[PDB]
């Protein structure tokens, strides 16, 4: 019999590139696995609900719809505009697998919260304070491998509103001191922003070593450094998520170039990460995303591992062979072109290297690269082993 996987995806509204990207990464693995007889002998089929860029009430419904409907015996999705937990109380009364990675902290406090019930609900990447936790231990390799002298023990911090990147922008504040920062400036703005004048006459006042804008759309990051680059201050700057995206670099041009972000989940440089961009554009063309598509194409991966080891899926409401899929998934340690893909049994999250693990064997390389040239993606710049380059000191520096 077919193994049902249902992915609820965000294919049409505000984030449908996404939607698209994470069909894709999902179409690709199943194809791959499929050719050499899916699971156990059993074919992968995939099966689709669109949850249109909406929240919460309609993650839900197009969840359920998989498994009532579809009969799906687990639940990949990349992420969708929900609060975070919205799967966890469908697969786990439905006797399901869900595997997401909607990046939030909510996740493991719901994993937590009961754990004998949310045996089937895992995260595959590391919750976003990972974003926060993890740019420190960045700062403090490349200090100490002679990349980075601090002009100064000052750290600026500029978030928006929402719980991401406060969330984000808290973690730094609060791990600040251990590395010998003191936080010189904690902001929050409106947005969009229409003007960083204020901010910007703040850092001007009081130079930090270090700004981190955790406030994300990559139009309003470009905006901010075309302001700042007007009279820079001598900092290095980290800019979340939106740094990452062509956009940013279009509308900053040259003044993307010193520009540092990351990810905490993303596809290495070396030979089987390669392998798997190459592998990638030529099926779904030059201009497709990579960042996106080699979530669900890895989260199937490791579910492909976990069921074939447990004798295979169970049927929905089958809670005694879903947990023992879900046994083989809490200990699978699954080395994919992401890196090393192993759980927090605690959590059911991702571990993250080399922030809670100084083994790439053991943990999901939590990925920096820095702007070299506006035309270009940046370069990979930590972590060692999967450095492109070193970090450069920025042209305003």
């Amino acid at each position: 019999d077919p193994v049902v996987i249902g992915c609820p995806a965000p294919l049409t509204g505000i984030v449908a590139a996404d939607g698209i990207e994470f069909q894709r990464g999902i179409q690709m693995a199943a194809d791959e696995i499929n050719a050499v007889g899916g699971i156990l002998g059993r074919p992968i089929e995939l099966v689709f609900a669109d949850t249109q860029s909406k929240g919460v009430d309609v993650v839900i419904q197009s969840a359920q719809r998989l498994i009532d409907r579809d009969n799906a015996s687990a639940l990949i999705a990349g992420y969708n505009l929900e609060n975070g937990t919205a799967l966890h109380d469908v697969a786990a009364d439905a006797g399901v697998i869900a595997m997401h990675a909607n990046t939030v902290a909510v996740h493991d406090e719901m994993v937590k919260s009961d754990p004998d019930r949310y045996w089937g609900t895992f995260q595959y990447d590391p919750p976003e304070t990972l974003y926060g936790g993890g740019f420190l231990k960045f700062l403090k390799d490349i200090e100490d491998n002679g990349e980075f002298s601090r002009p100064n023990n000052k750290i600026a911090i500029i978030t928006g509103p929402g719980i991401y990147s406060v969330n984000i922008a808290n973690a730094i504040r609060d791990g600040a001191g251990e590395y010998g920062y003191d936080v010189s400036l904690f902001e929050t703005v409106a947005i969009p922003v229409s003007d960083w004048g204020p901010t910007l006459a703040k850092l001007r006042a009081d130079p930090p070593a270090v700004i981190v804008v955790t406030h994300f759309y990559p139009q309003d990051q470009a905006l901010f450094m075309n302001q700042f680059m007007t009279d820079p201050t001598n900092s290095l700057v980290y800019l979340q998520y939106g740094a990452s995206l062509a956009a940013f670099r279009d509308i900053a041009g040259d003044n993307s170039v010193g520009v540092t972000y990351a990810t905490v989940l993303g596809t290495l440089q070396d030979e089987m990460g390669d392998a798997f961009a190459k592998a990638y554009k030529e099926r779904y063309g030059d201009l497709s995303s990579t960042a996106s598509g080699c979530q669900t194409y890895s989260a199937l991966y490791a579910y492909s591992i976990a069921a074939a080891l447990a004798g295979g899926p169970g049927a929905p409401y089958d809670d005694v062979q879903n947990k023992a899929v879900a046994d083989r998934l809490r200990s699978l340690i699954f080395r994919g072109p992401v890196g090393t893909m192993r759980f927090h049994a605690d959590t059911q999250s991702a571990w993250s290297y080399p922030t809670e693990t100084n083994d790439p064997s053991l943990g999901m390389p939590h990925i920096f690269s820095q702007i070299f040239d506006k035309a270009e993606d940046g370069v990979l710049i930590a972590p060692a082993p999967y450095k492109k380059a070193g970090f450069k000191m920025p042209p305003w520096m």
